[PDB]
């Protein structure tokens, strides 16, 4: 597989290997807010990562992954539409060529500069690789970005992107907390869907937050020198990872917010 964002291998292609591309359950979906209902029945959201261990930054062609220890229950996600306990196991990003475009989830249709996914995959099912094989396998707490004021808790994060600019290189990355990439506010819209890159598994259960982070514009610029390459490779420049707007189908997105 060789899939990319691409005119000739993006997101219009990918259905060729992925026939689950034209699926039930796809994400990322727009979010029409006048539409989205807000849902009495969901639980307060949880987001526990005081013990959270990071290891390792890792460029994967596709974006750039935080990876995190998720060999015991260190930092997880509860609560809110999700039963039982979900660990976190990485986070990346998605990103434009422009401020105006590179989240995936869009809101009333507007994009944002930028989206944040922490992946949690479902302990009950004893590993990830078992997880993302099961309906309710994985919980991906989803951030926009929007370009204003720096993050200060995104820059240990900018500051190692020099390090890893290319496909397959990675870089040791203890000791990171990824309560510093967190909004004020946990209001959410909640929906079943999928992963947003191949293999396009329809195994998520998605809380995107209301509120965005900010960050500047010096921040996002440099995750536009990234590259798709590998080393000594043409530069491809690692911008507009992001798949668009997929049919919401039989599905409602619920709001935690009155
Ligand atoms: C086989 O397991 C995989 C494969 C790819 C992704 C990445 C991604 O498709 N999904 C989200 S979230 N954004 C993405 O880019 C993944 O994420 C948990 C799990
Ligand atoms: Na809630
Ligand atoms: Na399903
Ligand atoms: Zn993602």
């Amino acid at each position: 597989h060789h899939w990319g964002y691409g005119k000739h291998n993006g997101p219009e292609h990918w259905h060729k290997d992925f026939p689950i591309a034209k699926g039930e359950r796809q994400s990322p979906v727009d979010i029409d807010t006048h539409t989205a209902k807000y849902d009495p029945s969901l639980k307060p959201l949880s987001v526990s990562y005081d013990q959270a261990t990071s290891l390792r930054i890792l460029n994967n062609g596709h974006a750039f992954n935080v990876e995190f220890d998720d060999s015991q229950d260190k930092a997880v996600l509860k609560g809110g539409p999700l039963d039982g306990t979900y660990r976190l196991i990485q986070f990346h990003f998605h990103w434009g060529s422009l401020d105006g475009q590179g989240s995936e989830h869009t809101v009333d249709k507007k994009k944002y500069a930028a989206e944040l996914h922490l992946v949690h995959w479902n302990t009950k099912y004893g590993d990830f690789g078992k997880a993302v094989q099961q309906p309710d396998g994985l919980a991906v707490l989803g951030i926009f970005l929007k370009v204003g004021s720096a993050k200060p808790g995104l820059q240990k994060v900018v500051d190692v992107l020099d390090s890893i600019k290319t496909k397959g290189k990675s870089a040791d990355f203890t000791n990171f907390d990824p309560r510093g990439l967190l909004p004020e506010s946990l209001d959410y819209w909640t929906y079943p869907g999928s992963l947003t890159t191949p293999p396009l598994l329809e195994c998520v259960t998605w809380i995107v937050l209301k509120e965005p982070i900010s960050v500047s514009s010096e921040q996002v610029l440099k995750f536009r020198k990234l590259n798709f390459n590998g080393e000594g490779e043409p530069e491809e420049l690692m911008v507009d990872n992001w798949r668009p707007a997929q049919p919401l189908k039989n599905r409602q997105i619920k709001a935690s917010f009155k």
